[PDB]
C-alpha cells in the first residue's frame, strides 16, 4: 500500500510493498 521512492541523483526506485 505504500511506496518508497529511493533516489540518488536522478535515478530513483519506488518500491511498493504493501
Amino acid at each position: 500500500g505504500i511506496c518508497r521512492c529511493i533516489c540518488g541523483r536522478r535515478i530513483c526506485r519506488c518500491i511498493c510493498g504493501r
